């Protein structure tokens, strides 16, 4: 019977708005001493919102539903008279966000690593009809080895929600399809869009549109004017070119091959995918090594 007293709280690894997520230690029952990710959802603060109600049982059936490795996995959920828990495995390998902050600019060998485990995690998804919709790095967490895990399917994890009707202007934007931020309607073209962004957030140390302010932003990801830097490679440019398009269904990947179609490109010429998919790949970062 898994209930709150199970786990004993370690630390704070993340405090929002909507609640927080913790490191815990599972105290009683088999697993005795394993360590899980544990988020802790405020119903006070949901019950009343349509659309966050509604977004914290999607979060719960994708998770359950979904056994993929690069995507994160959920071990345990209940209920109490006030929250809402998800016992998720504990990543202790940090933000992908991390490593790009260290580095600066990955080399291509580094980015075509974690985009293609990335291209996997999001067409295993859109097999199963659900769209990541923002890839940016903080939303992609990395396991003890150093291979990707996708995290973001729930709630904003803000304390100030720009605006109280979506949660679409609470982080940033840089890394969200054009359609997306107009809310024109989107399918899984969104996920490639996006692809494409953390591709070239990873290759030039920028996402590709960025303003002063939100305004200006929004205005140049709709305007969509690629600007591809002339020293990636042929390889690197022809992929961003054809993510980064306005038009949503010429984008690669768009088409019924899905991420067939992207991991098809020469960029990944040099992946094997079974040995990808089976984590063989040796990660360009080691976490547990790192100082
Ligand atoms: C649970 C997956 C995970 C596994 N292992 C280690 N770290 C993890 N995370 C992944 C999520 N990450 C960012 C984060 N999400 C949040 C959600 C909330 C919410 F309560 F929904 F509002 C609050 C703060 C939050 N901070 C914190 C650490
Ligand atoms: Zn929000």
């Amino acid at each position: 019977k898994i209930r709150p007293e199970c786990f004993e709280l370690l630390r704070v690894l993340g405090k929002g708005g909507y609640g927080k997520v913790f490191q815990v230690r599972k105290v009683t029952g088999a697993n005795t001493g394993k360590i899980f990710a544990m988020k802790v959802l405020k119903k006070a603060m949901i019950v009343r919102n349509a659309k966050d109600t509604a977004h914290t049982k999607a979060e719960r059936n994708i998770l359950e539903e979904v056994k993929h490795p690069f995507i994160v996995d959920l071990i345990y959920a209940f209920q109490t008279g006030g929250k809402l828990y998800l016992i998720l495995e504990y990543l202790s390998g940090g933000e992908l966000f991390m490593q790009l902050e260290r580095e600066g600019i990955f080399m291509e060998d580094t980015a075509c690593f974690y985009l293609a485990e990335i291209s996997m995690a999001l067409g295993h998804l859109h097999q199963k009809g659900i769209i990541y919709r923002d890839l940016k790095p903080e939303n992609i967490m990395l396991n003890h080895q150093g291979h990707v895990k996708l995290t973001d399917f729930g709630l904003c994890k803000e304390s100030i929600h720009d605006g109280t009707v979506t949660h679409t202007f609470c982080g940033t934007i840089e890394y969200m399809a054009p359609e997306i931020l107009m809310r024109s309607g989107h399918n899984r073209a969104v996920d490639w869009w996006s692809l494409g962004a953390l591709m070239y957030d990873m290759l030039t140390g920028a996402p590709p549109f960025t303003g002063e302010n939100r305004k200006k932003t929004i205005d140049k990801i709709l305007k969509c004017k690629l600007n591809l830097p002339p020293y990636l490679t042929q390889e690197a440019r022809d992929l961003l070119k054809k993510l980064l398009k306005r038009n949503a269904a010429s984008r690669l990947g768009a088409g019924p091959g899905d991420a067939g179609e992207v991991q098809a490109h020469p960029f990944f010429r040099h992946i094997n995918w079974e040995e990808l998919l089976a984590r063989k790949v040796e990660p360009p970062f080691k976490p547990l090594l790192q100082s």
